[PDB]
């Protein structure tokens, strides 16, 4: 019964209330409302940790966002844990994958 947009409301407005920056705290509301925009919907039961992984491949962005982006997920997922809505956190099971090659691709 604990929808991932619930606890991630509540992990924003625990932001808010934690002192974060404006431009911080929107980027977590950004975050859940774009990229975890499909978690948001679900409920923590329904989410899956290769879903998760998923969003991470669809998310083409740089390293630090990507990890940010899992970061965050993995924090409301700790809240969650903290009430015991979920019992683990899919979030710290996703990987942030390393596709790097030292040679050069299209863009130089």
């Amino acid at each position: 019964r604990d929808s991932f947009g619930d606890w991630a409301e509540k992990f924003l407005k625990s932001k808010e209330a934690d002192g974060v920056s404006v431009s911080q705290l929107n980027s977590y509301k950004n975050y859940c409302r774009n990229h975890l925009s499909p978690l948001y919907m679900k409920s923590l039961s329904e989410i899956l940790p290769a879903d998760i992984q998923s969003i991470i491949n669809e998310t083409k962005l740089a390293k630090n966002t990507l990890k940010a982006i899992r970061n965050t997920a993995s924090q409301i997922f700790r809240l969650a844990i903290e009430n015991r809505a979920i019992d683990f956190n899919p979030a710290d099971y996703v990987r942030i994958p390393k596709i790097a090659l030292e040679h050069h691709h299209h863009h130089h």
